[PDB]
């Protein structure tokens, strides 16, 4: 089990390596040319949205460092899902990671910072502070 019950302080720093879905691709060369993203990442703890950072305009190494603080209760996990930003309609989603509160509050917990592996591709750098208990 282990949940967490606290404050969650979560930087999402940057992200490299981010790959274009097939999807996302739709829109003709006409030329070998790389497709450049439009992401962002929402932030989602359990199922529930917190937020999500600014969007970064054509790149697949988007460098957003924006913080976001949350009020957690009995919260089990944080997914961060990557989208491309659509002029039109609902968002492409890119990649995504979850990352269990049970894990972070692994002996000592309270601070974690490091890449995270994205899935399909790619990978996130993020700083995580948890202030509160598990249970
Ligand atoms: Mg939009």
């Amino acid at each position: 089990m282990v949940v967490f019950n606290g404050l969650l302080k979560i930087k999402i720093c940057e992200a490299v390596s981010l790959k274009p879905t097939a999807w996302s691709l739709r829109d003709v060369g006409p030329r070998p040319q790389t497709f450049l993203l439009d992401p962002y990442i929402a932030l989602n703890v359990d199922d529930s949205r917190i937020g999500q950072t600014a969007t970064k305009q054509k790149t697949n190494s988007p460098a957003w460092h924006d913080e976001f603080v949350t009020d957690v209760c009995n919260g089990r996990k944080i997914e961060l899902a990557v989208f491309h930003d659509a002029p039109i309609g609902y968002d492409d989603f890119v990649a995504n990671c979850t990352i269990q509160f049970e894990e972070l509050l692994q002996n000592g917990s309270r601070h974690f910072e490091d890449w995270i592996d994205l899935e399909p591709e790619g990978k996130v750098y993020v700083i995580i502070d948890l202030s509160g208990s598990s249970g």
